[PDB]
């Protein structure tokens, strides 16, 4: 479709027919947005937010040019808010105000673009090593920045296989190593074992001064910190940088995120942001929610998302449907709906014969129960022909599959 | 400064002390934004917009993942609006629906990043040639993308010196040419002569298919089209791509822009956007304003911005102050205020001993008059010790300078 942009009539100042046409379009649009929001499950966006308190600020063009810390003569900005937000993220990952540098990004890809660019200026001859299941932005960065990339193999879970990382590293002891570590993969919600990655690096003869790690924690990077007894991402380990998405867990009307690296790394980048003009509203949104919820509030919500993910998985198994849920994940991978109009209604994310539900704060038991009824109901129709579902052990592991051959 | 993020008390659910604290902070903030907006002149942002009509849409997380044209399973998006906006920009630069590809960017730098990346995948061995006064994003892109860059010299106006481009091109006939053409330079509001650039290229033996041009029209790229008798940027010339900023002329609460290239070029890129998640509100804002104003409305406002720029220049000269205003520009370059707290109050953009006022739609004669009074008043104070204002001819040309030595040229 398209909604054309047509010239107003010569009469328009008298008749107001444009504003009237547009009002209906927007009304119609809004209605469809409301229902799409209601019935969304597939993507890692928290749809539950109230920024009514920021209502009176929405009409200014707030723009944080360049560095959050350097001042600029453009006065319509929100740097004090940005800095407060950054400080909070620094404290979260155990780096002191004076050691870190960071900024609020447009999105998850920008974070990956920034961290990887940093890695490259650290080690201009570095190879980029990354899981095959790391996000496409990682590989795009390699192409954009003209870097050799070595795609590491993956376990069933979607984790990086650190044994294949050994092979790769050893074969390239010649040159330094730039790593992309996934804190929650797009597809299976896998968490690369940071510690085993660091371990592998050292015992392949890469000392700290000869590698750089970016942690892409878009989704789960903000959730893991609040999981008790979970390997921490922290600048107390040889971590270069961490990206995380605002529009994912926090819930924002605009996409945004937070890139945090070390001060030392940013001087060796000698304006250190990928983008120039930066949406000064994003800092306000993040400032308001962090202030409102705290470590405490985030803890509650993470625990709930895990509980509800575990609920969804259990309930799928009981219904006969094979499903999987990694540790350190709110994302449930189950067998793809057959009629993929059901996929579009529920805005599910699909690949091969698998689909996933990312359980965010906005995803509620009521809404899961609604999904489950409508799934079971449409399952009967899809498979009334005596036809059976696909076997799923290829995708998810035999220990997780329920097909006739497995019930394992 | 900073506004700390502090944990709520254990009591907070009962007392609501956080929401109360924050309300004052936001109130205080808003008040300062109101006055900063009122008295802003230096930067190329139109501050005059009413998107009250879009008020009821502000609470959804609208996200146009990847390609405007490809569908995605995420249903909270605004692709139909984006496409409508793109079509409008395609028509503006004389390229048909089926020939062009484009998207709505986060900003001007993103457009430069995209167009230059396109140039590179066209000519992996290309040299990037760009004016010295092209925006720093152009040079960042070269570094990011590991490209040889040849900084071309500039005339006094701020235009690319096409004679120095000859020299540079001829010295590198071996390899193809990727050009960045400025439709309105950050500092002097110069317009690179696109035609003379194309001309120079051809008569240095670069046929089409051995060069790529990106037009960075961040500011003026949207204004020039509505200037009568102005060299057109159009896909009817050997143009690769054109970037333009929403938050500049149109006026937006969030930064955004429009990158438009050719379909052919994007297949040779084979997801073709720099960024992944894309703010789906930006398309709505652009859709609403384009629909509301049209070619007609844009014409009015451009003509007004020129008139008012010319007003400001005239008035500066009368007051004794040396100033310059290129044709094809709403940006007035005059002698930098001495006490640069006056600079911060008026949010002026400064470099060496020069400063500029970018006359956008929101910049009004009343507001210019206010600026001029307050300038003249503070000038007397700055210079009542027999100390003199700077000479400016280095920066702007002797034909534009009024200092004692130059009144007589
Ligand atoms: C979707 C995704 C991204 C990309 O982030 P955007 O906000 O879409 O730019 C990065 N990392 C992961 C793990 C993702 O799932
Ligand atoms: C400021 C500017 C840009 C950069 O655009 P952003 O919106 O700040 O990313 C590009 N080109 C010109 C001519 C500029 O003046
Ligand atoms: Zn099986
Ligand atoms: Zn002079």
């Amino acid at each position: 479709t398209s909604l054309a942009v047509t010239e107003p009539e010569v009469n328009d100042e008298f008749t107001g027919d444009k504003e009237a046409y547009m009002a209906s379009v927007l009304a119609r649009y809004r209605k469809t947005l409301v229902e799409r929001t209601k019935n969304h499950l597939g993507y890692p966006y928290n749809l539950d937010f109230d920024y009514g308190a920021l209502g009176q600020l929405q009409h200014f063009s707030i723009n944080n040019l360049g560095d959050p810390f350097i001042e600029s003569n453009y006065g319509v900005h929100s740097r004090p808010f940005e800095v407060g937000v950054l400080d909070w993220f620094a404290r979260l990952w155990e780096i002191e105000r004076d050691d870190y540098w960071g900024y609020i990004t447009n999105c998850g890809t920008e974070g990956n673009l920034h961290g990887i660019l940093v890695g490259r200026e650290m080690f201009p001859d570095g190879i980029l090593y990354a899981s095959r299941e790391s996000h496409y932005s990682v590989f795009k960065a390699a192409r954009m920045y003209r870097m050799e990339c070595e795609k590491v193999d993956t376990l069933m879970s979607g984790e990086i296989d650190c044994d294949d990382l050994r092979k790769k590293l050893l074969a390239n002891k010649d040159k330094p190593a730039i790593l992309n570590v996934n804190i929650g993969t797009t597809v299976k919600g896998a968490v690369d074992d940071l510690d085993l990655v660091i371990k592998t690096l050292e015992e392949c003869g890469f000392s700290h001064d000869r590698f750089y790690i970016h942690c892409d924690g878009a989704l789960f990077g903000l959730m893991m910190p609040f999981v008790k007894r979970a390997p921490k991402v922290t600048f107390n380990k040889p971590i270069g940088s961490v990206s995380v998405s605002g529009h994912k867990f926090v819930g924002c009307p605009m996409p945004c995120g937070v890139q945090i690296t070390r001060m030392e790394h940013i001087k060796v980048l000698s304006d250190a942001t990928i983008m120039g003009s930066r949406n000064g509203h994003a800092p306000l949104f993040l400032w308001y929610t962090l202030n409102r919820k705290g470590y405490k509030g985030f803890q509650k919500e993470v625990q709930k998302c895990l509980r509800n993910a575990h609920y969804l998985k259990d309930r799928l198994r009981e219904a006969g449907i094979s499903a999987m849920l990694n540790e350190l994940s709110s994302t449930v991978v189950f067998e793809r709906p057959k009629d993929e109009e059901f996929v579009r209604r529920w805005q599910l994310a699909c690949q091969g014969d698998i689909a996933h539900v990312v359980v965010m704060p906005s995803v509620t038991i009521e809404k899961l129960d609604n999904f489950l009824k409508d799934l079971v109901k449409h399952r009967l129709i899809w498979y009334e022909d005596g036809s059976q579902p696909p076997c799923l052990a290829s995708e998810v592991g035999t220990n997780n599959c329920i097909c006739p051959a497995h019930k394992a």
